[PDB]
């Protein structure tokens, strides 16, 4: 498949013409003819994009892009808006929607759109998957492991993450190899930015 999109709007007409001009194009389809059937769904939901109603009852424009920040989503959003209600659009784009369409508009600008879209947000999925094994690399080590990898990313040299965890100094350089193969880093340097990106930085 193309691409899987979830289409939130409380407008039938609207659902029945995207799912099939969406379908016709080649891409997967869910319908939510309601906000907080979107919402139960979210947590589960695989990477698509997301096309909706900037004035969906319950969930407009901007009180959607804040619950998928707060969801912290990668899924990027199309917003479909009436020519009266742009300017609520606009607020939605500086929220990081990343278009809107206004209604009337030809089947090829909103495909053309959900294809751009698609391709600019799956760098900030493969990200976030990242994040995800990062997490799990640093869960995999063991408590010594665990303090040498806290010292070396607070800047600490061999010396002072030895008689602050209080282990031999000779040992060090080996809880530190251990640490950088289970880490997968190359370097001190690319230790850190795990770390960083881990969120044990703050
Ligand atoms: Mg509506």
């Amino acid at each position: 498949t193309k691409g899987h999109i979830y289409v939130i709007d409380d407008d039938a007409a609207m659902r029945d013409s995207l799912n099939f001009l969406l379908d016709s194009a080649g891409f997967g389809v869910t319908l939510f003819d309601d906000a907080q059937a979107f919402l139960d769904a979210l947590p589960g939901l695989s990477f698509g994009c997301v096309v909706s109603d900037v004035r969906m009852p319950g969930l407009d424009g901007i009180e959607l892009l804040k619950r998928m920040k707060a969801q912290q989503s990668p899924f990027p959003i199309l917003i479909m808006t009436g020519h009266g209600d742009v300017p609520l659009a606009v607020e939605a784009m500086k929220l990081g929607a990343v278009d809107f369409l206004e209604k009337p508009f030809e089947d090829d600008r909103l495909t053309a759109m959900i294809e751009s879209a698609i391709r600019q947000a799956e760098p900030a999925a493969k990200s976030e998957a990242v994040a995800q094994d990062i997490a799990a690399r640093v869960a995999s080590l063991s408590p010594r492991e665990r303090q040498v990898m806290e010292g070396l990313i607070a800047g600490l040299s061999n010396k002072l993450i030895a008689r602050e965890y209080d282990i031999s100094p000779r040992t060090i350089e080996v809880y530190r190899a251990n640490v950088m193969t289970k880490m997968q880093a190359n370097s001190l340097s690319e230790l850190v930015r795990l770390a960083m990106r881990a969120g044990m930085l703050n």
